[PDB]
């Protein structure tokens, strides 16, 4: 069924298009729109907890778009609810991290944050310079691949649909989805003469370790200074918040 796989490609790309928050053309246009030194200093003088509140809410929104992305993946809703949650808890923040590279400019090492581009010194008040530097470096690595929009869509679908996640109840069912998405991805790379990115993608442990350091920091901030979340996915919220 060649058209089944082509239909999967089109359905993954559409779900991605509907949930990607900002258009790539917008991010690229805005690359010349850079925070002044005066604006940077304004961010640096903000309280750690106000920066935390801002960043925690951007990350919450980013997670919720990734959840909607997964819910629109063919067959995701047909998994048992325990499995949907296992997959989202393990991979939705990894997808957020991958998606960030779209908003990263490697020429000057800046990210699109709250309407303009700025460097990692924008986040000085958070006092997490090691984590921030790891996120920038990871985004720097990915930007070298010059990911197309469909590659990011297909790759991030696979970040989520991983039948090796511990705790899955219907592993065979997740495997079926995973095989079709892998075929979708590899077919698409072949059609576009882009199979060379396959050897350049992040080692799986790199993404896993960055996200576990990232989420652990968010849990520390959330314990010290909890933000209020507009919970759209009760079974998922319940696993992350306590
Ligand atoms: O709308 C909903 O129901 C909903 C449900 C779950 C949900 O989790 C968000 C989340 C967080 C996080 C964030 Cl982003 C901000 C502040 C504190 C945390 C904290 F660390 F405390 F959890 N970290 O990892 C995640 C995560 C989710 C899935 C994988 N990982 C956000 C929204």
């Amino acid at each position: 069924s060649l058209t089944e796989i082509e239909h999967l490609v089109q359905s993954v790309c559409k779900s991605y298009r509907e949930t990607c928050q900002l258009r790539l053309e917008d991010l690229l246009r805005q690359r010349s729109n850079i925070f002044s030194r005066e604006e940077v200093t304004g961010y640096q003088r903000k309280s750690m907890w106000e920066m935390w509140e801002r960043c925690a809410h951007h990350l919450t929104e980013a997670i919720q778009y990734v959840v909607e992305f997964a819910k629109r993946l063919s067959g995701f809703m047909e998994l048992c609810q325990n499995d949907q949650i296992v997959l989202l808890k393990a991979g939705a923040m990894e997808v957020v991290l991958v998606r960030m590279c779209r908003a990263y400019n490697a020429d000057n090492r800046t990210v699109f944050f709250e309407g303009k581009y700025g460097g990692m010194e924008l986040f000085r008040a958070l006092g997490c310079s090691e984590l921030i530097s790891s996120i920038f470096d990871f985004s720097h690595s990915l930007s070298a691949l010059h990911f197309s929009e469909d590659e990011i869509a297909l790759y991030t679908a696979l970040v989520l649909i991983n039948a090796h996640r511990p705790g899955l109840q219907e592993k065979r069912k997740v495997e079926q989805l995973q095989y079709n998405l892998e075929l979708a991805f590899h077919h698409h790379l072949h059609k576009t003469h882009r199979q060379s990115i396959l050897a350049k993608l992040p080692p799986k442990g790199k993404l896993r370790s960055l996200c576990s350091q990232h989420v652990e920091r968010l849990q520390i901030f959330q314990h010290l200074h909890p933000i209020v979340v507009q919970a759209a996915f009760p079974p998922l919220y319940k696993e992350l918040f306590s």
